[PDB]
């Protein structure tokens, strides 16, 4: 009966799809799909983060315009998403005019408010090209030690940091020209103005622990005012009035996502639904899955833009960890730098959805793909534990008893234990603890195939005049797998259907209280297969 909206942060237009994007989208799709079995209206958003100085010189490089460019990778990221079954309603992008006309309108309104406030400060500019230049497009020899071809605020060889005005005859990243310091107009946002506003939110409890006790560090250090503007050349929104002058990336962003629903309402003829979610009065509920390393845009600088520009603000942040590969940061050279296009060329999308499910908690500590365990976790419970209980059964079915269920359950009592569980396991869904709603349905595929073992179909099939029993017990192994796949519909989207394709049958959270009974089922090749560390191997040496 709720709205929701439900968001996952942009992905940058310049960069393929990798795991630790995976892990975001895959965290918002549970979610998403879990919310959408319990009947709830929801809104799954996304968009590519398409604008800034970074991609305005890749295209440049290129020889083909921003507007190609970002088309192409827009495309290339949502083949990837879709290959892991992420279910968007709408994947939009942060350069489009929906997001222009919002992100006008926003700007305007803070203005009108008094939010927005006139600067001059000093940048390195190439004289050259004719541009200012972001601090990692200077390079130079590093002031304390000396070594050559250093790139931004920080040597890597001495490991020392400084202001990029700080290099030793400094070169432009862009034309090898001497970079200069000049002077320029900014625009700059009054984040401070919503200082006692913003930790009234983090006291509120409705943010993560841990999420509040970073937000109190910046509180600590101060809020400043935030530079919104970028001067041109520049690949984004022109500022109204200010000619020569564009938003800076970052200002348009989570806009982008507000546009991305525009955009679906106005592609649906829905004229009611934007404001009904996005008004100050809004009774729907707006959700943003994103990464430690943007909290810090999401939490403090988004709810204050809407609030100054009149517009709801999130009702919560649900923020992730890092993703690491085998205990590390991922390494191109040892070949954990996996990207999503490639890892569909090894596995399914299901072993990784359920690993990293496995993994996840409400917490935001990093979640670790270790890839000896991969193979391990994803064999033990997805084939021995879950499969297992439909292919160790349906045979017997399907050759013995024409493919019909048994009239009655043969042991009521567990199956009752197994729909039982439904309210703990909805609720870990819910609550974002994905591990312990695993362990718990993994708990309940112990116990499902410690009752086929206790009554040993293998060792019933061959004695003679027991086909009742086999029938009984098959039958009832099934059932439990009905109920155990129901629970695992959000985490694993195309075994789910290959399962519905065998049961005969759509699976609904409330249609477990309605066990499958004198009814026939369908035969089926193998519902999933082993992997192997051969399998692992190949993908770390393509990753190279
Ligand atoms: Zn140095």
């Amino acid at each position: 009966a709720k709205k929701i909206l439900v968001t996952c942060a942009s992905p940058y237009a310049n960069g393929s799809i990798h795991l630790g994007h995976m892990l975001e989208h895959i965290q918002a799709d549970v979610w998403v799909r879990y919310q959408r079995m319990r009947g709830h209206e929801v809104n799954f958003i996304c968009a590519d983060d398409a604008h800034g100085t970074p991609i305005m010189l890749k295209a440049q490089q290129l020889g083909i315009t921003p507007e190609q460019m970002i088309g192409e990778m827009s495309q290339e990221h949502q083949t990837d998403f879709a290959g892991f079954n992420i279910s968007y309603d709408n994947y939009h992008s942060t350069h489009s005019e929906e997001n222009r006309q919002l992100s006008e309108l926003i700007y305007s309104r803070l203005k009108e408010n008094g939010f927005i406030k006139n600067r001059t400060i000093s940048q390195l500019y190439d004289p050259e090209k004719g541009m200012f230049l972001p601090d990692r497009f200077v390079k130079g020899t590093c002031p304390k030690c000396k070594s050559p071809d250093q790139y931004g605020d920080n040597c890597e060889v001495c490991g020392a940091t400084y202001s990029p005005t700080e290099l030793i005859e400094p070169k432009s990243v862009v034309s090898g020209a001497t970079p200069v310091m000049r002077d320029s107009e900014h625009f700059f946002f009054d984040l401070p103005s919503f200082s006692e506003m913003l930790q009234a939110w983090t006291r509120s409890g409705a943010l993560q622990e841990q999420v509040a006790n970073k937000m109190q560090e910046w509180f600590e250090s101060g809020l400043q005012q935030w530079d919104i503007s970028r001067d041109a050349p520049y690949f984004g929104f022109e500022i109204p009035n200010a000619p020569g002058k564009y938003f800076y990336v970052w200002l348009d962003a989570p806009i982008g996502l507000m546009g991305s629903f525009k955009n679906l309402c106005d592609k649906r003829g829905d004229s009611v639904s934007f404001d009904e979610y996005w008004k100050k009065d809004s009774t729907a509920e707006l959700y943003h899955f994103i990464g430690k390393d943007i909290v810090y845009f999401l939490s403090l600088f988004w709810p204050a833009m809407l609030e100054g520009s009149n517009f709801r603000k999130p009702s919560n942040l649900f923020v992730h960890g890092y993703v690491t590969v085998n205990g590390a940061k991922m390494s191109k050279s040892r070949g954990t730098f996996i990207k999503a296009s490639t890892w569909l060329n090894h596995f399914d999308a299901d072993s990784l959805r359920y690993y990293y499910t496995a993994k996840l908690s409400s917490r935001i500590d990093d979640i670790d793909l270790n890839l000896e365990d991969f193979v391990q976790r994803v064999n033990a419970d997805i084939v021995n534990k879950v499969v297992n209980l439909a292919s160790r059964n349906a045979g017997f079915i399907n050759k013995r008893f024409d493919g019909v269920l048994a009239s009655e359950l043969a042991d009521p009592q567990l199956y009752k234990t197994f729909t039982d569980a439904a309210e703990v396991i909805g609720e870990a869904w819910e609550s974002r603890e994905f591990g312990k709603a695993v362990r718990e349905i993994m708990a309940l595929a112990d116990l499902a195939n410690r009752y086929v073992d206790e009554q040993a179909p293998w060792v019933v099939a061959k004695q003679e005049g027991r086909d009742a029993d086999l029938q009984a017990i098959c039958s009832m192994g099934i059932n439990l797998f009905r109920v155990l796949m129901t629970y695992l519909k959000p985490v694993l989207p195309k075994l789910t259907e290959r399962a519905e394709a065998f049961l005969n049958t759509e699976l609904t959270w409330d249609g477990i209280q309605q066990p499958l009974l004198g009814h026939k089922v369908n035969p089926f090749k193998a519902l999933y297969n082993r992997i192997d560390m051969r399998q692992v191997e190949a993908l770390v040496e393509a990753s190279k």
